[PDB]
């Protein structure tokens, strides 16, 4: 049985008080990555190291600096250890990670002609990132200090610098890093200042395994390594890097949905949609989700005719609205919806901007057409969840630039997310399709989506790491 | 000797009247590509097919539809054939090629989050591009109808669709296409609508040889082909594409300068720069030339101390100001210059915006520091010309994304064009270096730049085409 040490930016703990006794309670949320790892075969025990990012987390960390054992179903347990970072460092690294810098870097947000223009802010951001990375590595190693053969799983882009620091003190350990966002083309990656574009690669390559959601991101990562590290040797076929002794395997490990996580509609929506076919676009208040272009394409489709009793819901989950790109995105979507309604008629298009998974799942079930047209997406789990819960045989329009398109693209209407005409034509054809044609397409779609579960993805990581560890050990 | 048929967007002709008789005169501008091709050893005759783009051109075409024999020095001649395109098609294709579309496609101008959004105008532009391409192909083929083994050289991005149409009529001919601008990463190239991103590749690949200025553009082109054409097989080491029976060789053929194009400064500039060191940035009114970031970087350097008797000239060559990206570039430069002067003192930074190549060479000669920091550049010939004429041992700051950096980057201060701190440090370092260090660096820089002449570049195309044609025929 393995001794697992999982590191991620957050370990979702629910903090409340008992309804009977009033005593404070802290319990791990179902479906955490730690919860799923804890259930696998060759796992003896598991520790989870994450950042404290609330007063509740901070009190929890201060009470048990070495971590608390928290219970799971089937009498299983997991040692959860929360790191209290320097608040100034932590806040800056959080700003470093948003579209103010690193989110634009990995998610294709810069035009190059006018943005970005790196100043001293980027240099201080990168220094704070180094301090933050050292926080995690020290706490991870301290938590694993007594384990003979610890297995390290590192998750979330915030932790890409961690594998190098673990490797420095644990030369022989299995280390998996999983990157859940895209990796950009080499030319775009090197937009970043020299110390960042190389320093991030120096931090990741000491992992035994680097996983992405999609082949394209593995390829882009390899091309970035070849472009920027003259000392590295990549093998595009074998998906390997050899660099300064480090032998690294890149793997594609798709994730679709969690069965557990995946009710009522939001207030006003059921009656607003009644008697209408309902186009649903859903995603975070993030520029990549592309709802502005979806609304413009819908308007272009409505001009073609055949959409007289069709409405469109833009369902948004508010997130990092303090970032100017996220707020600008919302403003741009609002402007397009306003122009859509002025041209096609009042209440043709509605934005529903609120945080509630249940409401969104209900929007998935109700949808007569689902639009997941991201400009880019590491994977996009909604495009798996939505067909699985939809019972209206809704077609799915899926951007070719989502990682999910590598798994689902043949079973959806695949589109260039920048081409309004193509997207308008896909909306029209999707809504003109007949009942039995959509039934059969949706049947094959759900069959293509169903196998890609959270537990399969965890199993893929462990199996892939064990094989890569064996390879690294013999070589 | 080969029978050459050169196709390009323009055959530069001077229309005037003889100063003694007053008779009308038309004569080829020296240094044109045709002029150079016509002097090579193995060239029996050359015809130059290009577009009519002025009323003088149009009358010239209507009076000699099958071309004018135009005399060169040493009693050589070139048959110049000008195409009268439909005025509407031509004007739209001219616009198709500006930053309104294809210039941003190949020169990295889109942020993806907010631009581009292709509408019907893109579809109409692509149709008009097809009409224009057919115009050229018919004129080229009609001009070579009596040729038993015509050799086709196709230049300028406007003509990228011409190779397929020549190959359709002339299956065994040597065809070279030379692309003088960057080729973008696969992910970026596929921003374009499906019919454009594949159709341009379909039109290019039947060439015997495709030349770019830099290895990076060849690599990106290959990755684009592999991404979009499933029946294509690329070879990154051999620089080849095999597709539908076509074997295409990709070559890097750098160009540096014409020795012929190597006076007084613009009015007021000599006095204004007297008693100061002079930083010079020079380039077209095109966003890729990056003069805004150069000015901001100069201000950062100035804040670091040491630039008290240093001034900055932003020399601009007005071009395509009717395109909103070019006008906005000028607006942003002007804004940066105004803010630089407001902070550092009146008349520290000046823009001189006019069309006068001799004034620009004069600025190159006066410069104490040269900045060619493009966001991207197919090559950039200014960065060869300027050190070759500069006699002040000026350092050169060269963006790592200019194709020229593959030849000269080791001999310049190579910088990330998006990093103001790095560029300001390079400005500071360049202006602090002593005269002996700068003098030896300039001599090595001149030596590296000197071999890359226009004539060497034409010879490289002829030599490369011949080798690739012999290889394609034997196979
Ligand atoms: N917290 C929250 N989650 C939501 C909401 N609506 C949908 N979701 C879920 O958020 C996840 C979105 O994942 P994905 O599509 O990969 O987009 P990401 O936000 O870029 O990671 C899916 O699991 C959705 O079911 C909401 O209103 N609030
Ligand atoms: N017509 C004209 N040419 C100029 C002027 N200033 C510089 N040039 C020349 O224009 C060319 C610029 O080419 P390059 O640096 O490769 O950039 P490009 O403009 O993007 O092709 C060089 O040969 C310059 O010497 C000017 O004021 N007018």
């Amino acid at each position: 049985g393995s001794e697992i040490f999982l590191a991620s930016k957050r370990a979702a703990i629910t903090y409340d008080t008992d309804p009977a006794t009033g005593e404070p309670r802290a319990w791990l949320a179902p479906g955490g990555t730690g919860n799923v790892v804890a259930e696998q075969a060759g796992v003896l025990n598991i520790s989870w190291i994450a950042s404290a990012d609330s007063e509740d987390d901070r009190r929890a960390s201060a009470l048990n600096p070495d971590g608390v054992t928290m219970e799971l179903h089937s009498g299983r347990e997991i040692l959860v250890r929360l790191i209290r970072h320097d608040p100034a460092v932590f806040r800056n690294v959080q700003n470093f990670m948003t579209a103010n810098l690193m989110w634009a870097a990995n998610n294709y947000g810069w035009d190059r002609w006018t943005q970005p223009s790196f100043g001293s802010d980027a240099r201080e951001g990168w220094a704070d990132f180094g301090r933050f990375t050292r926080d995690f590595a020290d706490a991870i190693l301290k938590s694993s200090a007594q384990s003979a053969d610890p297995v390290y799983l590192v998750h979330d882009y915030q932790l890409v610098g961690v594998p190098a620091l673990l490797r420095e003190q644990r030369p022989d350990a299995p280390i998996l890093l999983f990157v859940a966002i895209p990796w950009p083309s080499a030319d775009y990656w090197r937009i970043l200042p020299k110390e960042i574009r190389t320093g991030i690669l120096h931090g990741m390559l000491p992992a035994t395994t680097i996983g992405f959601f999609a082949d394209r991101w593995c390829r882009n990562f390899l091309e970035s390594v070849a472009d920027l590290l003259p000392d590295a040797r990549i093998d595009r076929e074998a998906m390997t890097v050899e660099w300064r002794g480090h032998r690294t395997r890149l793997r594609t490990m798709p994730l679709g949905y969690s069965p557990l996580t995946l009710p009522q509609l939001p207030e006003g929506i059921e009656e607003w949609a009644d008697g209408h076919r309902l186009v649903v676009h859903s995603g975070r208040t993030d520029p990549i989700k592309n709802a502005e272009r979806a609304v413009r394409a819908f308007v272009l489709a409505a001009r073609g005719g055949g959409l007289e009793k069709t409405r469109m819901l833009v369902r948004m989950n508010p997130n990092r609205l303090y970032v100017p790109a996220n707020a600008d995105y919302v403003h741009r979507v609002e402007t397009a919806v306003a122009e859509a309604n002025a041209e096609l008629g009042s209440d043709t298009v509605r934005i529903d901007n609120d945080n509630d998974v249940n409401h969104t799942i209900a929007c998935f079930r109700r949808a007569d057409l689902l639009i997941f047209n991201s400009t880019v997406d590491g994977q996009n789990l909604s495009t798996f969840e939505a067909p699985l819960v939809n019972e209206r045989d809704a077609d799915v329009i899926l951007s070719e630039t989502c990682g999910a398109a590598e798994v689902l693209g043949e079973y959806c209407r695949s589109v260039n997310p920048f081409d309004l005409v193509e997207q308008a034509e896909a909306i029209s054809a999707a809504l003109a399709a007949g009942p039995r044609q959509r039934a059969e397409a949706a049947a094959r779609r759900r069959d293509a989506a169903r196998p890609w579960t959270l537990e399969a993805w965890v199993q893929a990581q462990l199996d892939g790491l064990a094989a890569d560890h064996a390879a690294r050990t013999a070589t």
